[PDB]
RNA sequence: GGUUUAGAACGUCGUGAGACAGUUCGGUCCCUAUCUGCCGUGGGCGCUGGAGAACUGAGGGGGGCUGCUCCUAGUACGAGA
């Protein structure tokens, strides 16, 4: 918090996703040490991505981490997801944020469970573009085996409704790249080209009013509670009025602060994420999954109607029918909720693989209005997409 | 230290002397090694003329224990941990 953050380059949401200890994680550590050695920006380690106990005695990660690279065309910003079967709930907060992911899927071991599991999370949610990222290449040297893997990738994402055979698979081993050899330096910088050149500048909504939905609460010591999240909507100014909507009840609020990755700003834009600073509120009473919204623009509800998809088997879902009383969760902008069904007169059950509307009390009341697109989950798997239809409360 | 002598007391049994795998306090542990054995250390003769060395090695005898940490490799094995 000293530098200012001069608003040059576009800003785009990246982030890595793939199976379980398969280089996830290290790709981003070998991102910026070569994109800092040859360009100059800012160096950073392997080590600030994952530090605690957590994440040094088992060593897997859990938190959603954050780093800043930046290119001569754009202005990139990653999301390093966990990518365990356990962590799927704070994934989903880094990967609705992100706008063009980095999947990862790797020559020896090939594409595993969690791997399907991720890239089903991503569209449901909103993962518009996807890059595939060898992260092993040099154990196993061979030109047959490690094409094999490539074959496998594009049947992967072609099966579950992406280009799949379009989409460009770089290779290039992460810990070759961290050191400084010179073939394995320029394949990663070549991946920073497949970014510019694969993924468009993003179509941002700076017109409509502000909203910020709150993926991770801070407590600075100074300063006061920060939260993060990137701005779905509109724009933050600072000294400028701010509602929190979203559990528990509603608290007003004026924002003291905006910043980008400990630099400050003027004007927090849409479609980034930055640290907002709050004024006269405490760590424990504003919490995650609440959205900062300008004053009059949104209103907390907690039953409403909603136009429910509810997938097949093949689709990858529930496989029985159920009737009220069955309690799912509810993945709106970050947060999960559970909620109670209520199905309309002359619907005596609702099969899998199948268009109703029905009425949903959720137990926490969340910022919502109509047009909203959320994602059920229960029993660590996906059950049905849709559409909010009416606000009752 | 315990149990097992003489003192004393408690509970208990006995009219009592006393008694109790009931308890309680106090209460002499001798031996200079002949033989066998064993550990060492010599004298004597023998080994075929004597003497000084150096050995071979039949046959004994000691010795023989394990831990972590790293590397292999977060590799194989596992959705994962
Ligand atoms: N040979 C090789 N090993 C790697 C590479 N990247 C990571 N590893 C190994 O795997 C670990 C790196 O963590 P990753 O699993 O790649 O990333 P992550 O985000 O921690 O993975 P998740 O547990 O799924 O979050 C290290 O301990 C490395 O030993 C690579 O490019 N080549
Ligand atoms: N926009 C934030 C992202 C972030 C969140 C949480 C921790 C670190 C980074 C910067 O800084
Ligand atoms: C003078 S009381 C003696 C007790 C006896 N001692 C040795 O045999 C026991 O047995
Ligand atoms: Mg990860
Ligand atoms: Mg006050
Ligand atoms: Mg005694
Ligand atoms: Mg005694
Ligand atoms: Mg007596
Ligand atoms: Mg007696
Ligand atoms: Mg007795
Ligand atoms: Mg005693
Ligand atoms: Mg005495
Ligand atoms: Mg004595
Ligand atoms: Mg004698
Ligand atoms: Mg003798
Ligand atoms: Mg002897
Ligand atoms: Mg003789
Ligand atoms: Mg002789
Ligand atoms: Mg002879
Ligand atoms: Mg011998
Ligand atoms: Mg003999
Ligand atoms: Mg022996
Ligand atoms: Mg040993
Ligand atoms: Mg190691
Ligand atoms: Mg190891
Ligand atoms: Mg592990």
């Amino acid at each position: 918090s000293k530098e200012k953050f001069e608003r040059t380059k576009p800003h785009v949401n990246v982030g890595t996703i793939g199976h379980v200890d398969h280089g996830k994680t290290t790709l981003t550590a070998a991102i910026t040490t070569v994109l800092a050695k040859t360009y100059g920006g800012a160096a950073r380690a392997f080590n600030q991505i994952d530090n605690a106990p957590e994440e040094k005695a088992r060593g897997i990660t859990i938190n959603t981490s954050h780093v800043e690279y930046d290119t001569p065309t754009r202005h990139y910003a990653h999301v390093d997801c966990p990518g365990a079967a356990d962590y799927v709930k704070n994934m989903i907060t880094g990967a609705a944020q992100m706008d063009g992911a980095i999947l990862v899927v790797a020559a020896t071991d090939g594409p595993m469970p969690q791997t399907r599991e991720h890239i089903l999370l991503g569209r449901q949610v909103g993962v518009p573009y996807i890059i595939v990222f060898l992260n092993k290449c040099d154990m196993v040297d061979d030109e047959e085996l490690l094409e094999l893997v490539e074959m496998e990738v594009r049947e992967l994402l072609s099966q579950y409704d992406f280009p799949g055979d379009d989409t460009p698979i770089v290779r290039g081993s992460a810990l070759k790249a961290l050191e400084g050899d010179a073939e394995w330096e320029a394949k990663i910088l070549e991946l920073a080209g497949f970014l510019d050149s694969y993924i468009p500048e993003p179509e941002r909504a700076i017109d409509k009013p502000f909203l910020l939905p709150i993926e991770d609460v801070f407590s600075i010591s100074g300063r006061g509670t920060v939260v993060t999240g990137r701005v779905e909507r509109g724009i933050i100014k600072v000294g400028e009025e701010v509602e929190i909507v979203g559990i528990k009840e509603t608290q007003k609020s004026t924002c003291t602060g905006v910043e980008m990755f400990r630099k400050l700003l003027d004007e927090g834009r849409a479609g980034e994420n930055v640290g907002v600073l709050l004024r006269g509120i405490k760590r424990e009473e504003i919490e995650r999954g609440q959205v900062l919204a300008k004053p009059g623009t949104i209103k907390p509800h907690t039953k409403f109607e909603s136009e429910v998809y509810i997938l097949s088997k093949d689709e990858g879902g529930r496989h029985t029918p159920f009737f009220k009383g069955y309690r799912p969760q509810f993945y709106f902008r970050t947060t999960d909720v559970t909620g109670t069904i209520e199905l309309p007169e002359g619907v005596e059950m609702v099969m899998p693989g199948d268009n109703i509307k029905m009425v949903v009390t959720l137990i926490h009341p969340i910022a919502m209005d109509d047009g909203l697109r959320f994602a059920i989950r229960e029993g660590g798997r996906t059950v049905g997409a849709g559409v909010v239809a009416k606000v009752l409360s």
